[PDB]
Formats: structure tokens, C-alpha cells, sequence
């Protein structure tokens, strides 16, 4: 039962946000929204997606719909169902391990795993995610960028 926030999420401050950060650990070089991209909130009930970028939808074959509210893993499986802690079948379990840990800390990251879209169809998601801060200035949710 995610929220939503009334009157959407400041997508583009926070792709400012990003390209702006001090410290960065791993390289994105300039990013916008014609790309895939999914915001996610840490501080809802199993980090849910409150926000995916067209691009994101056109790619993975879901829509809206589909997809919001719902923790990203779904990807994981090609009838996307894919419960929490479960041991996937087709996806290496240290990659989503590794996924895990970072969005834990708070820590950049980025992988390549296998998902699959809508319709079944298998690829290579190349994944970087990086925590982004809201106006209280902490670490409030993720930003996902996808790269077929
Ligand atoms: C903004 C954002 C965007 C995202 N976009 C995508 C995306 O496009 N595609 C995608 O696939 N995911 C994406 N994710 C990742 C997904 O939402 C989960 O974060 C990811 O699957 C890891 O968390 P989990 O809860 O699924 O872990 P779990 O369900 O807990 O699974 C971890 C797995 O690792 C194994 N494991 C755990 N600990 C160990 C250990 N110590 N040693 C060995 N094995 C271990 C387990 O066997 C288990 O199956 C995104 C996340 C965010 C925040």
C-alpha cells in the first residue's frame, strides 16, 4: 500500500542532485529523462517505485500501473513474481546480494543483471543506483537508471 506524493517527485532536481554530487563513486556522466530511470522510496514499506520514466516502462514492456508501488525485483522473473529473500532461478544471487547491501548503506552502485520484460523476453540490465537526498538534506530515495 504505497503512498504516493501528492503533486509528483522533483525528477529533474534530483537528476541536478546527482550530476552535482561531490564524491561520486561510480562515473554516469550527464543524465535527463529520456532515459529509463525509476525513482524508488526508501522510507516506504519494501523501497517501492514512486516514480518510472517512460523510457523505463517502454523497455521492460510494463505499464504505469504495473509498476508503481511494487519493489523493482519483479524484473528478476519473467512472469514477474518474485518474493522477497527467495532464491531466483535465473539471476546470479550475489549480484542481488551485492544490490541489496548498497541500498542498505546508502552506497552508489552498479551491475549487471539479468531481467526480463513483460513479455518474457531475457536481457541485460546494465543497473547503476544512487541515493538521493530530499529537502531534509538525508537520504530520503534511489534513483535507478536502466541501460538495455
Ligand atoms: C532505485 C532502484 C532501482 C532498481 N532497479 C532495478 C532493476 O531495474 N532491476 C532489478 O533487477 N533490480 C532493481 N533494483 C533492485 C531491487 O529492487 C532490490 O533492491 C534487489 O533485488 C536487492 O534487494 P532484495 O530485497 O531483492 O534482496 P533479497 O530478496 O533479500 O535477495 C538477496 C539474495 O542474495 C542472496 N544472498 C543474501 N545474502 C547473501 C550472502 N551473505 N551470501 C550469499 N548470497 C547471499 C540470497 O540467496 C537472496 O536470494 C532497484 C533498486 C532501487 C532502489
Amino acid at each position: 500500500h504505497t503512498l504516493y506524493a501528492p503533486g509528483g517527485y522533483d525528477i529533474m532536481g534530483y537528476l541536478i542532485q546527482i550530476m552535482n554530487r561531490p564524491n561520486p563513486q561510480v562515473e554516469l556522466g550527464p543524465v535527463d529523462t529520456s532515459s529509463a530511470l525509476i525513482l524508488c522510496d526508501l522510507k516506504q514499506k519494501d523501497t517501492p517505485i514512486v516514480y518510472a520514466s517512460e523510457a523505463f516502462l517502454y523497455m521492460t514492456g510494463y505499464s504505469n500501473a504495473e509498476v508503481l508501488g511494487r519493489n523493482c525485483r519483479f524484473l528478476q522473473s519473467p512472469d514477474g513474481m518474485v518474493k522477497p529473500k527467495s532464491t531466483r532461478k535465473y539471476v546470479d544471487s550475489n549480484t542481488i546480494n551485492t544490490m541489496r547491501k548498497a541500498i542498505d548503506r546508502n552506497a552508489e552502485v552498479q551491475v549487471e543483471v539479468v531481467n526480463f520484460k513483460k513479455n518474457g523476453q531475457r536481457f541485460v540490465n546494465f543497473l547503476t543506483m544512487i541515493p538521493v537526498r530530499d529537502e531534509t538534506g538525508e537520504y530520503r530515495y534511489s534513483m535507478g537508471f536502466q541501460c538495455e
